[PDB]
């Protein structure tokens, strides 16, 4: 028996083996903060961009008060709560407060707009939605009004800032109350994947598998109480939350430092000020930092570890990380679905430069298969399938997609093309899935195509990735015009999609109008050629 329906538990024989192996320890995710605050109450747990800071005891106490306040509003055992917050201390407190109340956080990104928010709130039957007031010039309260109109289950909107007619997140506060613990085998939180279908898919992560994710990642990355970790990616990104991210830093007793943006201005200042020793970035930001040290005077010497993942970091900039940034590079090929590959901190420099790591767990199972589904010869390129103690057996409330995306014996089909080397290290070689990787941001082609086809001048749309030297891929929207109408140009299409509530990283970089698409279904390899003029 589980608190939520709509997800796919592990078969009992696998659960047994993961508990016996010590992976699944039987503790709720919030216990990592409870235990650290009990052992190290006066250590500095969290520092925000302004320079305010909190001890483990202070953070633990505040999570308890906000948990009790959430219960006063009726937010509790099993309720799904959409969270959309910036990199501020409000997120960290609310994350643990939701857990201790028994609510299930549904983590979205600040950049998400009405289309994504309404879909995940709908799919999760969410009862509450947590927003900033205004962030990066966008008023999220209007989005919450639009979300409430489309999703009647949303009863509460909690605002970090001026709450307008809603509830101020700072007012969610009460005397702590005895709160029951959740079952560690139950879903702890729901992550968002870019996906490959017409809707983003929700990833259920349980207490046991996410604690293992965090704990084993912290071990491999050498996180301990001496770690000062700079959250440069959004707190809701799996990379920065749990790999090992801020949760790993808190588990082991380090200091989490929140960066408001990844710019050198903000990040280089916080690295020097707080003596940051570790952080995680996407390759476009790695390239930006590698340039910026040549004109920035910040002392970055405290940096010991730079994790880079989300798209493939090239071998040439990878080799520059030690000379330029004075730290160890760790390549990370991970996914919110589960499987994490890490280079080890003492791997020979060859493997740090040339590979995307080897799997985190001894019981991460790897298969590399050809177009027919048969295992490739060792060292051949094929699609990566994987199964393990923290990789899902199915997406949340997506039966039909689950039937397509998981093999009969439970292997998740990643859509990534890889080689496995004799050492077990992976080299990422490409993608099989119909999803564009734009600087680490994942763009489901089918979701974007359906948005574009809603435009009155558009009859058909095929979204095609274009190689880019610093962004990895850009987005080209190939358009068949509506019968007797003109298709829009780039700027009109972007305005249409923004008004429709499409996150800005999904806006096409380029529009190409044509009479028909090549057919094999649409042949996107041939579309690439026609786009390139060949
Ligand atoms: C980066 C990361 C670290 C830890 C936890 C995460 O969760 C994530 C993350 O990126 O989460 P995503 O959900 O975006 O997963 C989509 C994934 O990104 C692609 N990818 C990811 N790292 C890659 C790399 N180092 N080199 C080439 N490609 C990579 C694949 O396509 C794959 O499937
Ligand atoms: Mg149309």
């Amino acid at each position: 028996s589980h608190m939520l329906d709509g997800w796919v538990p592990w078969p009992e024989s696998f659960a047994r083996r993961y508990r016996a192996a010590g992976y699944w320890e039987g503790r709720p995710l919030d216990r990592l903060l409870r235990e650290r605050a009990a052992a190290d109450p006066d250590r500095i747990a969290l520092v925000d961009a302004a320079g305010d800071r909190w001890t483990y005891a202070e953070l633990d106490r505040h999570a308890d008060r906000q948990a009790a306040g959430l219960r006063r509003l009726g937010i509790g055992a099993g309720d799904r709560v959409v969270v959309q917050l910036p990199n501020t201390d409000a997120f960290v407190v609310l994350f643990f407060a939701l857990l201790r109340a028994g609510a299930v956080p549904v983590l979205t990104l600040p950049a998400h707009r009405e289309s994504e928010i309404v879909h995940v709130a709908e799919t999760a039957g969410a009862t509450a939605y947590v927003i900033p007031d205004v962030l990066d010039g966008f008023d999220h309260r209007a989005l919450a009004r639009a979300a409430r109109k489309a999703v009647p289950s949303i009863e509460h909107v909690l605002v970090a800032g001026e709450a307008a007619e809603f509830t101020a997140l700072a007012d969610v506060d009460a005397a702590p109350v005895p709160l029951a613990e959740p079952d560690p085998g139950d879903v702890a939180l729901l992550l968002l994947s870019g996906g490959t279908t017409g809707k983003p898919k929700l990833i259920p992560r349980t207490h046991d598998d996410y604690t293992y994710n965090v704990r084993a990642s912290a071990e491999v990355c050498g996180f301990d109480s001496d770690t000062v970790y700079l959250v440069v990616l959004p707190t809701a990104h799996n990379f920065a939350l749990a790999c090992p991210g801020l949760l790993g830093t808190l588990m082991v007793g380090g200091t989490v430092v929140l960066a408001p943006t990844p710019s050198p201005e903000d990040a280089f200042e916080l690295i020097e000020r707080e003596k940051v020793t570790a952080t995680a970035v996407v390759p476009p930001v790695a390239l930006l930092w590698l340039d910026a040290v040549e004109w920035e005077d910040a002392d970055l010497s405290s940096l010991r570890l730079l994790q880079v993942g989300g798209s493939k970091l090239g071998a040439e900039p990878a080799a520059r990380v030690r000379p330029a940034l004075g730290c160890t590079l760790q390549q990370v090929f991970g996914m919110a679905e589960g499987l994490l590959n890490y280079t080890r901190l003492d791997d020979p420099s060859d493997l740090v430069i040339q590979t995307q790591g080897r799997p985190l767990s001894p019981d991460d199972e790897i298969r590399v298969v050809d177009e027919d589904g048969r295992d490739v010869a060792p060292g051949e390129t094929g699609e990566l399938l994987t199964r393990g103690p923290y990789t899902l057996r199915g997406y949340y409330r997506a039966p039909e997609h689950n039937a397509r995306t998981f093999s009969d014996d439970g292997f998740y089909r990643t859509g990534d093309l890889v080689r496995v080397l004799p050492s077990g290290h992976l080299v990422v070689e490409g993608r099989a899935k119909d999803q564009i990787n734009r600087g680490g941001d994942k763009i489901s082609a089918e979701e974007l195509e359906n948005h574009i086809m809603a435009h009155p001048g558009v009859h058909d749309a095929a979204v095609v990735g274009m190689p880019d030297a610093t962004m990895g891929e850009r987005t080209c929207a190939c358009l068949v015009p509506r019968a007797g109408r003109s298709a829009p140009a780039q700027r009109e299409l972007a305005a249409f999609l923004t008004d429709r509530g499409v996150a800005a990283y999904k806006l096409p970089d380029r529009v190409e109008v044509m009479d028909a698409f090549p057919r094999t279904k649409t042949d996107k390899k041939e579309l690439g050629r026609r786009i390139a003029g060949q």
